[PDB]
């Protein structure tokens, strides 16, 4: 069952937020400061989902807020898309973490896809109430939330899909997420910048 009977019957955004703030749907909600619902208005035609707030969104209460939502940031611009027209969320709203000694942050560990699956009917309270025409997904566990366990980003770059067990059958588009680009080989790093900008046009051209 999971966070179903959390989720009240309300598409109202607002409402929402503060009942995720109540859930008990996994264990995750114990150890993080709160949940971190998505940010944006129902009239959103593109909503992006990541994997789940990080450090810096526990405590802000917003998502993409810290050095990935940054990088975010710039693709969006280079992509001409305006964040603030945008409905961003994560497919689990608790922080899963641990620290480590010497550790300069709060880490995040993966969420199982038993959480994913135990928080889907967020996100899917989410769709409903936002309606979008295109969803984004960032990443391995947010894309696999919506389209199968099995389902690898690494193959399916920037490819516009359709399930038929989504809400409103929008169109999806899977990609990086931005935290792979934080890191590894410049060239490497540019070369998946210009990848994700892409997607992002794809997703915009639907
Ligand atoms: O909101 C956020 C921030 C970092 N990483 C995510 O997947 N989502
Ligand atoms: S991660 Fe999702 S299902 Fe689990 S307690 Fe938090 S809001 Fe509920």
């Amino acid at each position: 069952a999971g966070a179903q009977d959390f989720v009240p019957h309300t598409a109202d955004l607002a409402e929402l937020a503060a009942a995720a703030g109540e859930c008990r749907g996994c264990g995750l909600y114990r150890d993080a400061t709160q949940a971190v619902f998505g940010a944006g208005g129902r009239s959103a035609r593109i909503m992006m989902i990541g994997e789940q707030p990080g450090d810096k969104e526990d405590l802000a209460g917003l998502p993409f807020v810290g050095p990935a939502g940054r990088l975010l940031d710039r693709a969006l611009e280079a992509a001409d898309i305006d964040r603030d027209a945008l409905y961003v969320t994560n497919a689990v709203k608790h922080f899963k973490f641990t620290r480590a000694a010497g550790g300069k942050r709060r880490i995040h560990k993966t969420p199982s896809r038993t959480e994913v699956v135990a928080c889907r009917p967020w996100l899917i309270a989410e769709m409903t109430s936002v309606e979008p025409d295109v969803v984004v997904l960032l990443g391995a566990t947010a894309a696999k939330a919506l389209l199968g366990n099995d389902f690898r980003v690494t193959q399916h770059r920037g490819e516009v899909l359709h399930v038929d067990d989504v809400p409103g059958d929008p169109a999806l588009v899977a990609t990086v997420h931005p935290s792979s680009l934080l890191r590894g080989p410049k060239e490497e790093r540019e070369s998946a910048f210009a990848g994700l900008v892409d997607d992002l046009r794809v997703a915009a051209d639907v």
